[PDB]
């Protein structure tokens, strides 16, 4: 190996990348420490890295990256008064002292809300001091998203710096800042959600589940590449995502850069869509590789019948190698079905292996798998019909009405869940159809099923901290690929005792008449959640009508005077109406 691995990482990543990655790692481990302490720690670490790269014979950096980072970290966090039950695990040492910070990551911290100052003062402070401003941006974005993907974060910071340096020195200021930065924040939220999905899969269902997922995704993405190249790529990026998800940020970025270099070195052996990615810089190179379009469908592809169902030695070949055989099957199937969802391909592979384990090593083997591909017809027909009906229900209802419909549906399904997480999950579930119902019936399903799984994993992780619904936990821990089939097959919870009537939850105030559109919509959806929880047995049309009445008075008397009079009168009237249904 390479002695003084901190020096090796510093040499490979560079100076500024090393500093930014160390800042990201520190901010993700400590989500409550102030920015100045993180800057001081990062500066000390990078001076140590400079000293050790200057002379490898240093007597201190013979230690590993994890113990070095912990030593520089938990001495500041050695006080168990401000961070709560956080300094306890600094007492122990490697390797449990890494779990110290791994298990203490807070997905939903109660950090103070951002103010978002005006554009002019914002980028004049940017011009006043850029490095501190960008470090503050990285620290703030890493605080609220402890499971962010670090090289993606570096790319986002680079794009943010480029936007600031490019489009506020011009004539107008906000015209470029607001829409561009809104697009970047939406991209950041989406990337954080995807990386949280990957990290949760790796940390819960094992490395094999993520390896199978990545094999399916890459085979769907690189149909031309042979199985050896796909296996090498999935091993490399599985190591990468394990390293980021385990807190090994520096080596994770290093390995992602190496993977991008390999991929654009061997494009011709992998895919033809990569010819336009690595001409970009390293960060943009990796981003393009991670988001490259699917390659063209190869011709003369067999139907999988002669090799996987008709072959008489299929169960034997499974017997010698189970993991390799299932990887080959999943790779071939994902090659032949790019329109199929990745988790759908995982479900199909699981069904195939369950059938093979069930019978081929019992009685006549051939008298099962000759018809095993007939078992996949309902497995693919269910998601197609589900997303078809969801997109149809979305097309004439629109954004907000679709949000309301999904919200009342999921509140009926699992009323025990807390209101804010339920509202957020419903909002994202409406954004599903908002983003990929416009595609034809050849690319709707990837968006649909994949980002449905992303949002459902967000629900599962938000529910893990305060487990209150038995079914939600039961089928969030059950399987990673069957989350959406569970949350679709769940029926109305009969055992749920209706929530006690509280008039406060159905009464609005002056603030909603002057909030933004998003905040007013969220408050209205929260009121809908409370109403459905109060009367879970009501029908869909009744809730639709009462929500129509809610919007009716909200847009009736938010523009007139005597606000309190309207609030009181309308609240009492609609409370009486809802009580009388
Ligand atoms: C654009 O990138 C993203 C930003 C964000 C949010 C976010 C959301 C915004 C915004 C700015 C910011 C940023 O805050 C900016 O960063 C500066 C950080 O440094 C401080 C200062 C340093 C020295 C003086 S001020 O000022 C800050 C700026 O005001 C602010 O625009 C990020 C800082 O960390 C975050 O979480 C923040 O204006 C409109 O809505 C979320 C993203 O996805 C989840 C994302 O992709």
């Amino acid at each position: 190996a390479h002695k003084s691995e901190v020096a090796h990482r510093f040499k490979d990543l560079g100076e500024e990348n090393f500093k930014a990655l160390v800042l990201i790692a520190f901010a993700q481990y400590l989500q409550q420490c102030p920015f100045e302490d993180h800057v001081k720690l990062v500066n000390e670490v990078t001076e140590f890295a400079k000293t050790c790269v200057a002379d490898e014979s240093a007597e201190n950096c013979d230690k590993s990256l994890h113990t070095l980072f912990g030593d520089k970290l938990c001495t500041v966090a050695t006080l168990r008064e401000t961070y709560g039950e956080m300094a306890d695990c600094c007492a122990k040492q490697e390797p449990e002292r890494n779990e110290c910070f791994l298990q203490h990551k807070d997905d939903n911290p109660n950090l103070p809300r951002l103010v978002r100052p005006e554009v002019d003062v914002m980028c004049t402070a940017f011009h006043d001091n850029e490095e501190t401003f960008l470090k503050k941006y990285l620290y703030e974005i890493a605080r609220r998203h402890p499971y962010f993907y670090a090289p993606e974060l570096l790319f986002f910071a680079k794009r943010y710096k480029a936007a600031f340096t490019e489009c506020c020195q011009a004539a107008d200021k906000a015209a470029c800042l607001l829409p561009k930065l809104d697009e970047l924040r939406d991209e950041g939220k989406a990337s954080s959600a995807k990386q949280r999905l990957k990290c949760a899969s790796l940390q819960k269902f094992g490395e094999r589940a993520f390896k199978a997922w990545a094999v399916a995704r890459l085979s769907q993405r690189f149909p031309k590449a042979e199985f050896a190249e796909v296996s090498k790529l999935v091993t490399d990026l599985t190591k990468v995502h394990t390293e980021c998800c385990h807190g090994d940020l520096l080596e994770c970025a290093d390995d992602r850069a190496d993977l991008a270099k390999y991929i654009c070195e061997n494009q011709d052996s992998i895919s033809s869509k990569l010819k336009e990615c690595c001409e970009k810089p390293l960060l943009e190179k990796s981003h393009c590789i991670a988001e490259v379009e699917n390659d063209e469908m190869p011709a003369d592809l067999p139907s999988l019948a002669a090799d996987f169902v008709e072959s008489k030695d299929v169960c034997k070949n499974y017997a010698e190698a189970k993991d390799v055989f299932l990887g080959m099957f999943l790779y071939e199937y994902a090659r032949r079905h790019p329109d199929y969802s990745v988790v759908l391909l995982l479900r199909l592979a699981k069904t195939y292996e369950t059938t093979l384990e069930k019978c081929c090593a019992a009685a006549d083997p051939h008298e099962c798998y000759a018809k095993v591909f007939d078992e996949f017809k309902p497995l693919v027909e269910e998601p197609q019909n589900l997303i078809k009906q969801n997109c149809e229900l979305f097309e004439q209802l629109g954004e907000y009405k679709f949000q309301n419909a999904l919200l009342v549906r999921y509140t009926k399904k699992v009323p025990q869940v807390s209101t804010p997480t339920l509202v957020e999950v419903s909002r994202n579930l409406g954004k599903v159809g908002s983003k990929c119902c416009k595609h034809p019936e050849a690319k709707r399903m990837p968006c649909a099923e994949d980002y449905l799984s992303v949002v459902l994993n967000q629900l599962c992780v938000l529910h893990e901290k305060t487990p209150v619904s038995d079914r939600v936990t039961k089928c969030c821990t059950e399987s990673l690929v069957n989350r959406r089939p569970c949350f679709s097959a769940l029926e109305v919870d009969e055992t749920y005792v209706p929530k006690e009537f509280n008039a406060e939850t159905f009464t609005f105030h002056a603030d909603i008449c002057t909030l933004s559109e998003k905040e007013r919509q969220i408050k209205k959806q929260t009121a809908l959640v409370e109403l459905v929880k109060h009367k879970p047995k009501a029908t869909k049309e009744q809730l639709k009508a009462v929500m129509d009445d809610f919007a009716a008075f909200v847009e009736k008397c938010c523009k007139a005077d005597d606000k309190e009079t309207c609030f009181a009168e309308e609240g009492k009237k609609l409370v009486a109406a809802s009580q009388a249904a």
